[PDB]
């Protein structure tokens, strides 16, 4: 009833759990044990974006963190979201915060999606393209303290009139449209996203981190999903 | 609180309104009172294609509604949907039945909608394929009778076992996600939309016709919309 | 000087070389050679419909061939295009017959195709629709004995006045627009292509089949490229 | 044998030809003598983005010079493309120097057209997109004293090591695959087409300016389309 698929953005790297030694990339699947890991470059302050690709045929979730003039980092994991995700899903946005501050902003956000058939061709699919978001946004479903417009951009945590990363912190947003992962005549289906971030950090010892999660039209924050939680898995590992 | 533009497919001619003497196509802003008529010559039975654009810069409601090997009816109306619309709308499908039987059936379905703003390019944006509806279709409000997955389409209007269009019906549906007309920094904007479609009549005298039209994410259908009121307008004109 | 990655249609399985003993699908590297093999269950007179999609991040060659109401056949190959087809590319048809009578005609004809860098997001990238072929057709490079608008189709094969598909036949055709494959700050890159395609046998012994391929701007056809040669591969093997 | 249709971007206003007082944007069919005109207020060294669209339902020619910040700037002309264009187009770029010096740096480029038939629905089409061009470029067709990947981007006229716009020059480059205008059975066709540019001036006087252009595969730059001739244009007016 609440299961979740996410890319996610680790600035704060939680020993106690299994993350490496620095800031990384990885899959997790069902829970905060991240499946795959691997070392991104942080650049506090700096311009970013993210990439994430996966299908049937060769069903791979992969992945590519990106810094300009900067080197990429990616990962990828064999899982069968046939398997895991509903027959139909929801697309959104988690950062988070809690003892350590950090931004989380987006500037810029993509989405594609679609589904091959036996009919002929050219079936099924769909598209979101984001570079600012507004007061209105009203084809977003925004979780918590997640702000659009602040400065006319996707604000995932909580930020003051100055700057100020707040700490604590914990929200996100999804696409209104359902999305549609697998299908009755469907032998060739295909999704795509990218979207540049900003985290920025006071301190050197930056918040949590980021994450671009597949799950229910039905997913809700669970409890603490503060901290390393990224609001994305709730305490189960 | 309940408003719309409709681009129309009329079979059904009621002379007592306003449209011409046969069947016709053209546009409706805020009444049954279509603004602009034109000629198609029915093809019952047959597969047809509907289509339709609009942008700012140029505010012209232009619409084309094709038949294969037959030659082409368009209409085209001066509106501004800026003036008009709500600044967050919501995409749908309606079809009529009342005294006279007719099929309304939905092949595929194609929606493409983005906006640009003054940041730099390539703003905002949103796309939605249909080729085959499913038992689920679950990103699509429908209304009334419309029926998903009958035969692997949507159909507007209720039908039988053994084809037999139904009479005195009516029911619709529209994309979950919302559109985006207008916006702050949005100088140029567009919409586009085709759409396949069959028509089917065992008699002579068929239905009223369908309809592709705007409103606001909350748009119900009034009080006898069915009939000629092709659900997309209540009595006033 | 003259190198290729072609996804084909077996029709006629040559044993002699090392095809499967029915019709089969497979990936095509250097050589007729295919590295994988799959079985598909043919459809004389049937209108059908190819798919192929691969990337980077994960580099898997991956193609799906489905048949209405029939079920699908695929297979997928591991290797490095980044390592094999030129920094750019050229995207084009091939069918083939010999000994063997068969049908290729193409109905439709899509292309997709991004490149992914470091600047922020949304890089580079690039479209070709196609659902009718003209006697114009003036951005397509068609080779030997293809034809276009014969029917208001892509027609790779020799055909006659009556159908009768021609014998010892070979030709081919390719976009106008060169492709891009991998580049200096790209790090995250993709290709996605699907086609209906109508192969018609008077005989139970059909042809030889069709093939997608991927090459160089200037790929020519070798000699008696006819045969199983299917016009993608010379004499090396 | 040479004929286009430019939406220009003027820097220079030549009063001997017919161009307001100030700079200024406007539609050229034929002739330097542009059609319309409008005021768009420049900002020397600053980011810029242009925009364009028509189709024949509606047949007019229209465009959107945008600044960020700044207010918009468009212009709208009704012509038949149908009637001017050949059946089969080229798409490049211009810019111009002559007396004048000022930069001419493209940042992103982007291309999208297609074309609606009879059959059913979503016939034919083509997109081309910019964010950085190379050393490479190879599906492009530059012309004179263009250059490519000098920072990564596309110059459409003469630079120096340190910057220093030259002055008396002229250059332009176009998408390698064709364009299809109109045709058989398309009943519904369109254009659109966004693109960045960077024009910069040491001098208070400004050069001439930018142009997005279509004309024929064949297009070939004038003689002296240096300077307000913006090598869209011989010398005939
Ligand atoms: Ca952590
Ligand atoms: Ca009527
Ligand atoms: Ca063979
Ligand atoms: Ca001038
Ligand atoms: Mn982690
Ligand atoms: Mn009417
Ligand atoms: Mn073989
Ligand atoms: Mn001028």
């Amino acid at each position: 009833a609440d299961t979740i698929v996410a890319v996610e953005l680790d600035t704060y790297p939680n020993t106690d759990i299994g993350d490496p030694s620095y800031p990384h990339i990885g899959i997790d699947i069902k829970s905060v044990r991240s499946k795959k890991t691997a070392k991104w470059n942080m650049q506090d302050g700096k311009v970013g974006t993210a990439h994430i690709i996966y299908n049937s045929v060769d069903k791979r979730l992969s992945a590519v963190v990106s810094y300009p003039n900067a080197d990429a980092t990616s990962v990828s994991y064999d899982v069968d979201l046939n398997d895991v995700l509903p027959e139909w899903v929801r697309v959104g946005l988690s950062a988070s915060t809690g003892l350590y501050k950090e931004t989380n902003t987006i500037l810029s956000w993509s989405f594609t999606s679609k589904l091959k058939s036996n009919s002929t061709h050219q079936t099924d699919a769909l598209h979101f393209m984001f570079n600012q978001f507004s007061k209105d946004q009203k084809d977003l479903i925004l979780q918590g303290d997640a702000t659009t417009g602040t400065d006319g951009n996707l604000e995932l945590t909580r930020v003051s009139s100055n700057g100020s990363p707040e700490g604590s912190s914990v929200g996100r947003a999804l696409f209104y449209a359902p999305v549609h992962i697998w299908e009755s005549s469907a032998t060739v289906s295909a999704f795509e996203a990218t979207f540049a971030f900003l985290i920025k950090s006071p301190d050197s010892h930056p918040a949590d981190g980021i994450a671009f999660f597949i799950s229910n039209i039905d997913s809700s924050i669970p409890s603490g999903s503060t901290g390393r939680l990224l609001g994305l898995f709730p305490d189960a590992n």
